[PDB]
């Protein structure tokens, strides 16, 4: 009855919460997006096609999501499938292969209305591995952000400038040189409104 | 900021709420298409297929999409699901492998009832790359345009003629000698109607 | 106003109109003809040839006829492929599952034919020994409904050669000849003919 | 006009018996257990790899099993005797390869034949690799492998396999193959382990080629 | 016969309508069983640092949500369900490189006792160094198994054994295995009060 009791609390919470059309100009939202890098997998000289694997850590909060714990049997957080809720369009702009995700699709949201949805991904990038072979390397970028929204809409943020390197593959066949991840604004001549992106810029070697 | 989320939703209500069945001979519809060339990643001589990374930029303008933004809080434009609405079934005539996409697929509404889609995808097509390795380079081409319907239910404009090369990447092992897209209009035995494609033609080399 | 009008009744054509596919007493007739564009490859480490072609697929449904003077004189429209019966057309020889290049939409008409175009990458059995020769190489492969008889599909074309008025000008391949013939099989096991179109292509480098 | 009433009338006809057939079976059971009837059709052997020993073969595999909930007398439906149906709107057996190395790849609809006596046919063609060690394939003797196939969750308390024959249908082999078939069979095999006290049933098929 | 079957939709029928499952939490936690049983090696990849997997992946957990007396349902102690129409743990390879691919129908056994039976066979590519693989120690790699958001206050791990069925490894493959263990892990992240659980699978192999 007390495990009932607890189901029943949840189901209530989320019946609640699901009875959000996404970010606006009157209704801006700030996501913070970081990466934990594990594994430069492959470097293809032949066709400058670079494959990382990588966990992206995506956070965002919403008042729609809110709720008070008391009123829930102290509930505190819950796990929902990625698809039940909104999620930002974060994109790699220059990927040369759809981007395979790794991981289950499922988000833990917190009762201050905070969302953390952390897929694991390979990515195959525009990427020149000249220099690898070297002892200064190869250097190369990808920038990530909305497909859609400007900076008017979603703002982008990092807690650090510094990749998450913690658990990157201790075997791979390239070692890290240096990993950062580096938020930038851009004016574009097209439109007024600007845009926001995070730099991802690794240094790499064999 | 509940009553601007309220006034989205109820705008969107409203517009999903005659259905637009798709266009017709008495009610056809202009597509306008560009091509913004990212990368050449790969030409493969011994299938003749070459792969190309490119944003394809499509552009319609639908009367039942239009709405007053007085009475709906002054929004102008909102963001849905490229599922969720007619889009057209704009097609390469000659490619060898189904188009890999690359991007979300959401499209934004604009209060005049324009709707723009910009897909980035990853495309191998017919292309014998003979004389890559030399000054003149190599030439190749594929159509894009509607697959089933005529040019008098779908007709396709360009904005210009020139293909955006300023996102090429400037370290992909072919550089892009040139780059056109041009409107045609084709009639075939099948069909009493003629259909509208434009042609991309890309010139390039090592 | 006009083009609501239009709209409307277009909506109500497809709302009136939307089968338990064919029998013998219910039967069928599916017209099929190949437009080859590209013999993209020719593997002869694991005798598989892959071919990129558009095929033509036309059929009859009284289900699907109108009278355009009902209907604000339509007299055609299009239709997702998945919202109306298809045949199961297959080849018969396959090695991978065929990989489709265009949208799956079908054109109906007023007299109840539906016409079908997909573009498809298909790989199949084919030995390419003779190909680096002046004679070319040879294959085969038969194209035909996977559970249904002559009974309940009838195949015809509208010719015994293949259209070969979009074939890749470049393509690692020349074309020596391509056909589509209708052929009835008589088994003893069944009292009812099967039915298949065989589609034979002789190529070279 | 009457030619028109009559098309419908078997379409009506046809759309009853569906529709009449679809308590619902809830696939079998120890209670109300099932015979599946398994015999394979070997098209082709495509590619051997020696480097990861991995072949690759495609086939029909026929499946066959009745049910008395499919039953039905022709004379209550305008004498229709056999229907079409997509594999997806009936139950149909798991029955699995129990050494492959990839995703099984669908060649063909997905489509069963069923007879007013409740039997069913389903015979998709399909490409597999499975584990193979071609070694000896480049010699007259040839290389020998073999796969098992059976349900992956019922024992044979709840489906019984069985064969018709422990020969593979080659009629239908390519005849062009980079690969020739020196035999092949398929027969079943009934395991008991020790844990448990229920049967498990599997069709074992085993093929002996060589390079042509 | 009709009677058997009815009783088996009657059951599944009251199963799936009782609250329902909104799966694990802090107050209603659960204990997945996992083991492996390791059929191939098909591939090493030493230039990519990449090796390929195929196994039998055995994911067990008991709800009461799915108990019953079968003396209520005809003597029913089991059935058979696809696994979309359960919860199912989210468990996950930490260190894949390609998503999994599945080899067996996704169908899981339910028991009386509410216990639940989960079986996928699957092919992974995962993170490996082969160096040595060539000699006579051979190469070592490993792979931890866990849940992707559920920590072990919602979700614990636990192995039957930490032996890795060997029983049908394949014995003409590639490769041949050294030893093959599957090790329940406890881990401590500075973010989070809570310990988070993973199984680690850890392979010895050569030529
Ligand atoms: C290249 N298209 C194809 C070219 C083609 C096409 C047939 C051979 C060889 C190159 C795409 C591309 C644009 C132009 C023609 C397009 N198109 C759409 C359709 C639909 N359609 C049919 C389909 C099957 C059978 C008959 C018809 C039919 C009859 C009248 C009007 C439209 C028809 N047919 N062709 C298809």
């Amino acid at each position: 009855d007390d495990k009932l009791h607890s189901q029943a609390n949840l189901m209530r919470l989320k019946s609640d919460l699901f009875n959000y059309p996404g970010p606006t100009k009157d209704d801006p939202l700030t996501v913070t997006l970081g990466f934990t890098l594990q594994d430069i997998v492959k470097a293809d000289s032949s066709t400058n096609e670079v494959d990382l694997v990588y966990y992206e850590q995506q956070r965002w909060k919403l008042n729609s999501l809110m709720w008070d714990p008391n009123e829930y049997g102290n509930i505190t957080d819950f796990r929902t499938s990625a698809a039940d809720i909104w999620t930002p369009d974060i994109t790699a702009y220059s990927s040369t292969r759809p981007v395979q995700v790794l991981s289950p699709q499922i988000a833990v949201v917190t009762h201050d209305g905070s969302v953390m949805f952390i897929p694991a991904q390979r990515l195959s990038f525009m990427c020149d591995p000249t220099g690898v072979d070297s002892e200064e390397g190869a250097t190369c970028a990808v920038k990530f952000g909305s497909w859609v929204y400007s900076g008017f809409e979603i703002d982008l943020k990092t807690d650090t400038d510094q990749v998450d390197l913690s658990s990157y593959y201790a075997s791979s066949k390239y070692e890290i040189l240096s990993a950062t991840q580096t938020r930038q604004v851009q004016h574009y001549s097209c439109c007024p409104e600007p845009y926001i992106d995070v730099n991802l810029v690794v240094k790499f070697r064999e």
